[PDB]
């Protein structure tokens, strides 16, 4: 269906960049496991109402699946499948030891009591109990779900486990009540704050002064904000959100900004600062541009007015394959978002080690381990593209994929 | 999808037949499981091929799913959705402890080595193991499977099963050699000749004598041929198969016939018998039809021109609903497929009980308690019927659905 | 080794009666699993000493293997693995669900205490235990074994099990306190004469008012003296003992016999009767000779003054092969020990089915079902033998060894 | 057997230098578990053969049993039972969390294709599954099996386990794309130089500038050589190989000796330096020499003509009994086979540390450990030489043999 035939074309472009067999191919063009289940659940009005859900898990080859659950009226196994590709790629890419998995409930939470919606979480455990532990598959937080709905999960989860293994590791995005994990806030816009550091030095370029743009001012523009300018020393001279841009030379101050936002509902009318749209946001002249809210907002249309050197993907999907070619020729370094934004699965993975081990870490040790994990995979991603002449999103998927291509071999799924 | 489509409008249909909650009605619109995998199988020719397969589990309120595996080319997960519903309603009607399934696997078993299908039955296993025992969903044979493939199943089963639990009841229709039971050669035949002779005597009618017409020599109609007139003293005066039929008002010898169309590639020229059509068969004046072929071929057309006392539906949908109600008000009493055909499932489940408790039975022993089954069964619906005043199909999945409401009513899947 | 290069001839042998691939020749030719350990035993002097048993699986293509555990001071693997062999025939003459096993420890039961054994009947289960269960491998008392020792046995599983199964069912010849159950006391001679009955129509011959002579006065041969007298109503009018034996045409009884013994140690000088040696009541001129004592009694030396119609095999291996021909040429009705004495391993398997099914029998059951499983074995391999003209001892190996040769192949552990 | 008897008489001796219960000694005298299967494989021809294998746990007081598989066709139990008796006292000495045990098949690799040798790792596994576990029974390559034998092996057991642990912590030497790690490829030679390192402290002397001599140049020669000049400033004087060494005064360089082995097929004749031959090499005079090939080297016979300072066993069993105490005598420091040899065995229990949590470390990381272990294992040793003034041959088995005492004691094996 139309998500996942746009997933497997990405894969069968990238695969023309490198040598692999078909056998292969026609593997990695299906999700080992789809898992489709009813979920009754007992309304508040006493009525039971038969809700569906799956969970796909694509490929664990590499390990245990990882990926999150979506909670949306609109929901699709199509869009699972696809979805579930794309963790693989994820994981993949940085290098963790599991494979790429995803659920959904094709519901809406936004007309839910917290009773309702906790007996949803539980009968999706109730559901698909048999193929979910902390060393088959770990789930963890997608849309319109979190936390909260992570515990009462992990909670039925040991009702039936019984507690012969390690319960808290079953599934991420926990509180930390119960095997949760701080620096976890932080983490994409952090992560990314990585990426960045490194891209500057790919161009030998020095952040200190530079500018950046920041498309978005929730948790990871916020975060992006506030870190590049305290920690790198960038300035943060626009901002933007649902409702307009506030631009301004001298650089906001995230804090500011945010409290503005928060009292003010929006960003916009921001005292001291000019107002702007987003559009504007997005040609402004600034040293890297960080789209960190929709999709699609980067096309053949504008492409060519992008005058940024380095575009930070910190949301999904903004920019497109035709603003993908010219943004090449024009010569701009982008960091693909699956690379962009990956410190959300590394810390998630950072705390699935902390359930299983039983012991816990500061922040400080956490951060450096992101930052290592971040480091590794931007150069192991450049240097691809680099060497077989290709942008970043691609020979990030080549990256990716031989990863997965390989343990698939020395396994013995596919003999060639 | 359209089969599946068309399998639930035949439940939205019976429900205005009995006082049942639209909870109820709703649940038992959607299987409660459905598990789909990718298998990978190593050809003949050192190449890996990934092929594809379902298992799904309808209902469970009544016990484990009990239901076959088809392999086939141009098979479907709404064909395998809906032909999983249907032993849903089969087992309940039957009164077994158990549940309805059905699994598939797309792939052409025609140009595959017996070496080549073995690894695809592993297979199969390998992947939907966690979902199947001896007490969850128990498998049996269907188009393109057999006892051979069967055994290949079970052993696969009991190497990671590890022989901790009753491993010769993880599937059925299993060789004798391995747990596996004779009376089911004649099961299906033997089954509705029971009801065919319980039929008569509501009827205040004796078959002796009588006379019987059978659409198709295979299997079935060989065998129902043989009993009725061997066990029943019937007067079989047309079979008829393929490619047409054969009359003969003083009685044919099904053994004779059979061999002649072993030896002869069709039950077509016999001697001392005279050529005849299909269609014409149905019209012929005779004491019992057995449509034993094929689907719908007793429709609003010839509705009227079926001049059968009693009509024995041995196949999967021959007649039809409109066709169903004519002979209806003519007075024709029609035993409903489902119920008709069941002898097969209801010896599987003798032959499971054997497995479990590792105690074997003998034919006779068997083959009275299969009687005493298809007996009662078909009774419970006569009298539905009778007393609601709606015809027998009609008033099978009346006692169908029923049993299966009451169960997750008990369960509290469904609150009323 | 020895005895197990002596069973693998056995094998080879009859295979040449049989068409068979060497695939499965070279399958049958070696223990699927065989499993070797120390076990440490407390004494009564505060001192630990290790011993060392095993269990050894042999082939479990029919069923889970089935055999008893022997605990001798000159045991080797040897031995139990050629026991194991033939367990194996055993079950598959007698057509059982079960494959084949024997066990053994090297001790000295006799210089044991009470404590000290059963610190050794657990230590022995705490050893095995991951290869044991009642779906598994069943043991059994054997050599220096029994009741009370299968208990201790019985108790440390379920210890280790913890009752998340049918317990009572992982280990038979139990004490009816849990599990055992009674028609097992006169078992082995009571199935050797639905045997003799049988054997005597082949022969178109009415026991009543027939002679036999027993060698040998134990459990055994007291019971099948006692029943072949007072139900068959025949004349026994020499048994005999490890000293000597006692004649009398006019017929023993065989309480008043046993009593003599009990107080007076031996057969040897009863009243009435008339002292002879063992060799003599094995040519004595009886219609039924029952050698139920020690093997190699009947050989090349004495098989030409054997001048009983039917020699019943109570004992394990009395007769040669050599004595084999010579009888076979005289015209002499053998019955084979192994099918012969076949009554213990058959109302052992009726044990298991009462202990998973949680039912269980009355006596007149449970003998009911026994002559119906001995009367069949011996047809079975007396028309084979008759077939093929060959000697009951080989149609019984053919019989055994074909029935397990379907099914490895059914499974397709080997292909032809 | 002979070489199990070796091993056992190994031990005795060591008993004699120590206090230990005499229930101590006759337990360690003996495996504690010894399981052996016949495994049938589908050969390439279609028809399927049997083959013979073993695993040998020994003994598993201090944690799970540890040890490689080998593929053979001269394998023999007892050479099994011996190697599993020796991995149990390398563990013990290097204060390992395991116990000892190894595996192996009787079969000839070298005519079996890729394809033969996976149906045959697969069905090891298959057959002692239930004794292997990340917990209980940890294999690994040996002879004729290799990090792709391994993944095959992970695979399946995968595939039975159903990923409800650990997986890729059943079994060590695996390819990285699935658990395996790196910084494993000169952990032998790496781990054998911190011990040369320790010595010269012993000793008080300074390595750098010093000569080392190393008999062999595979993989060990060949790392020991780089290393101990590179990292720690030797000048390597000569190096020799399966046909004849060489010897230069100025230092030799290791990557150039290679390249002239590998394109030329020896070391002999390398250009500028002197061709000698392997005893003249031993006899050499230089502080350090490193046996590093072949067995039984140095004897009564040219144990007086040692004339290095310190012998490193890279090999195993280069030293006799004999040359044991004249090179005592002498005052050479020599450092034992399974002592110096250990840095293999640590760095795969470093391997499954990683598999186990998750948690995978980086090369100067592992090294950290591996540094650390062998330097406490040196010292462990060393200073019960000098303490109960033995040979560090003898000492090594005192302290490996003692630790498993305790443990054993402490568990209540055995009483004293």
């Amino acid at each position: 269906q139309d998500p996942f035939e746009i997933a497997v074309k990405q894969l069968e472009r990238a695969a023309q960049y490198m040598d692999i067999s078909e056998e292969a191919l026609e593997f990695l063009k299906r999700p080992q496991r789809i898992v489709e289940v009813s979920i009754p659940v007992e309304m508040d009005d006493g009525s039971v109402k038969v809700f569906t859900g799956f969970r796909v898990q694509y490929n664990w080859a590499r390990g245990p699946t990882k990926g999150g659950i979506r909670w949306h009226p609109e929901e699709t196994l199509s869009t699972v499948k696809a979805l579930a590709a794309w963790m693989t790629w994820k994981t993949a890419v940085m290098d963790l030891p599991y494979g790429g998995g995803k659920g959904g409930v094709i519901c809406n939470p936004k007309e839910m009591s917290d009773r309702e919606k906790e007996r949803l979480a539980r009968g999706y455990v109730r559901a698909i109990y048999d193929v979910i532990s902390p060393y088959t598959d770990i789930p963890a937080p997608d849309v319109y779900t979190n936390p909260q709905i992570m515990a009462w999960m992990m909670d039925e989860y040991e009702t039936i486990s019984r507690r012969k293994d390690p319960s808290f590791g079953v599934i991420t995005g926990k509180p930390p009540s119960v095997g949760g994990i701080v620096a976890r806030m932080d983490a994409t816009a952090r992560g990314a704050s990585y990426t960045v550091r490194e891209a500057a030095k790919a161009l030998g370029m020095d952040l200190k002064g530079k500018t950046i743009a920041i498309q978005g001012y929730g948790n990871a523009g916020y975060y992006m904000a506030k870190i590049m300018s305290e920690e790198y020393g960038m300035k943060v001279v626009a901002v933007s959100d649902t409702k307009g841009g506030i631009y301004n030379p001298d650089g906001l101050n995230a804090d500011e900004v945010l409290a503005w936002k928060k009292k003010t509902g929006s960003v916009k009318d921001f005292p001291g600062a000019t107002n702007i749209t987003n559009e504007e946001l997005l040609e402004l002249e600034v040293d890297v541009l960080a789209p960190s809210a929709i999709e699609e907002v980067i096309t053949k249309k504008n492409a060519d007015n992008i005058k940024a050197k380095i575009v930070a993907e910190l949301a999904n999907g903004p920019t497109t394959p035709e603003a993908d070619e010219i943004l090449y020729e024009k010569g701009i370094l982008i960091i693909p978002d699956f690379l962009c934004n990956a410190g959300g699965v590394t810390v998630s993975y950072f705390e699935w080690v902390q359930n299983i081990t039983g012991d816990y870490w500061t922040v400080e040790e956490t951060r450096a381990k992101l930052d290592k994990k971040m480091t590794k995979a931007f150069w192991d991603v450049y240097n691809t593209h680099k060497e077989k002449n290709i942008n970043m999103r691609d020979a990030a998927y080549v990256v990716a994929v031989s990863r997965v291509y390989q343990a698939m071999k020395d396994r013995g799924w596919i003999k060639k």
